[PDB]
């Protein structure tokens, strides 16, 4: 037998990762000294990938009847969606998926009086200024090995605008009330990275986050006394859309085991 | 046999980063109006690393916060009682050398109730007053000034084994206008601990990073109440009067850290 | 004194062993190479021929990757490669007259042709994470002496000629991947029949026997 030795410098790496969503909002209603060294030296790297990316999201919603005659509702909400998909950056195929959530919510209310059969909505949520749309990227991409140690990301993302449909309600008598209308625009303000560690074993995300600013159709309820209010509903958020698109370019630097090509059995060539 | 070995080496380290909160769950309630090709390049050369864990003791003192909110017509009628996120600051004596320290307390997986009197307008309305019950978390984002969190950065493992700690309510006087008021007092849960989490985000400017230590709750006696309704005997901790008169709840244990360092 | 020299045709496969260690399926202690056996029929000069071949290596080269010491890291304590310091032996047995006239012989020697191996993938099992794979490897085989041995992969033994060949390296090169390793010539152990039942060769041979 011979043996190749080891080299001084030793080998150490990441640690295995598999990607998924990050922390998510969530909600429920009810009603009545030392150090120690592990390995030695070892040897690293800094690049700066840069790639095309498409990202395509649904928004989702849940709505729930308040327990009574029927004209009575309970929530109308934001619900975590998700999405899976397949497209080709320039040089092949990637399938992807995608989480959207939503944060810095508005929320509102219509209540028409208190008489058993009246038509009353206790919480309907809204998007507004003070919000921001997350989303969330796990891909397949060969590039996202490389994304564990990141110095720096970006984007230059450019701007959608999403557009609100129409609900109508579901009343015993009298004629049925809706809900139609609404539009926000999606602009982007940066980027998070979050690692969860268990078990020697760590699970990650990427996720974009985004600002955004009002249009001109507005959404409004009808029946009633609402002042023709901007901002998007939680409704009919996607409007018989299959999804919405963007796409851009971020430019990413991390750390990279350097594939250095000095150590090597002496010798190692095709023979002569 | 034996192989080959490299010459001299280029000096890389951290970029800048500066500690700060994480992004917080809220929510904000409004009243109504009456009664091109792919490519890659290299920025830098090869350079030198290494992996030496740390292991450090830990004290993290937290603080709970609320808001209270009434409408405008003649009172009896509370629209809002809920949480809100807080802050301290202390120094904690570890190994001789003190380390000032700064804490940051949110919650999330809320559970809602509600209790409406009557529908007069002169009845005990009362809408959203939160708590937390076996289905909710309890976050905790924790700084410093010492060594190990400059080099908390480039993570391999982070772990922690610390204590639990039980927390009880206190009580919040609905004093209304008129007739004899009514009372909520109780509280008991119990803190335990899950994973700890590192979030950290990018932008034009510096970067900003942060913990997230989560906990996970067990309800634990006593019961609460709420004095002249019917809702009784539920088990849970409210948001009214969190922390019984006491500035700062403590826990304690020790953390181990990884992670990659120059030489 | 009796003379005999027929034509041949050689068949043969590697065989591999796999040895796995620690219970929390990250970490393998060995990857290397062992005997193994092979049964054909030919047609060479008009008449059927029946055989059985085994294959053997001596000479290996011993590779190694250990990672990080925590206990979820990717950890292959010793895999082998047959690169130039190495030798390879074969055995021939048939069923024909001769083979009964073999033993108590004189003079023997032969004129084979060469043969290309190719290395194959390995897939790792890891519980999470991507999986490292092992692709690729050439090695070439070419003739050297030959002499007598007895294949007993059989329960009657038998008597039989031994084939020795000598190697050299190739092109297409082996790599592991998910690790900073690449660009090493030789031929792994983890798959090297790569999806053939097996290779082939041909040629003569010369003995005198008595």
């Amino acid at each position: 037998n011979v043996t190749i030795n080891p080299g001084p410098f030793a080998q150490t790496g990441y640690a295995p990762v598999n990607w998924g969503p990050g922390e998510i909002n969530d909600s429920t209603t009810v009603e009545p000294n030392e150090d120690i060294v592990i390995s030695k030296t070892s040897l690293w790297k800094e690049m700066q990938y840069n790639r095309d990316i498409t990202i395509r999201f649904k928004f989702a919603n849940t709505i729930i009847k308040s327990g009574g005659l029927g004209y009575k509702w309970s929530e109308i909400s934001f619900k975590p969606a998700n999405y899976q998909y397949t497209y080709t950056r320039d040089g092949e195929e990637v399938t992807a998926h995608t989480t959207c959530s939503v944060n810095g919510v508005n929320d509102f209310s219509f209540n028409g009086g208190s008489l058993p059969t009246d038509f009353v909505v206790s919480k309907f949520e809204v998007i507004k200024e003070n919000s921001y749309v997350y989303i969330d990227y796990w891909d397949d991409s060969q590039a996202f090995r490389n994304v564990v140690y990141v110095r720096s990301l970006a984007a230059n993302l450019n701007s959608v605008m999403c557009t609100g449909g129409s609900y109508n309600f579901s009343l015993p008598v009298g004629q049925w009330p809706v809900l139609t209308g609404g539009a926000v625009s999606l602009h982007s303000a940066g980027v998070t990275l979050s690692t969860q560690f268990t078990d020697f074993v760590s699970l990650n995300s990427l996720r974009f986050r985004f600002r955004l600013a009002v249009e001109e159709p507005h959404f409004k309820l009808t029946r009633t006394r609402l002042s023709r209010l901007y901002g998007l509903p939680a409704a009919n958020p996607n409007n018989g859309k299959e999804y919405y698109e963007i796409a851009g370019r971020f430019s990413l630097i991390s750390l990279v085991p350097s594939n250095h090509d000095y150590q090597t059995p002496i010798a190692n060539s095709v023979t002569v």
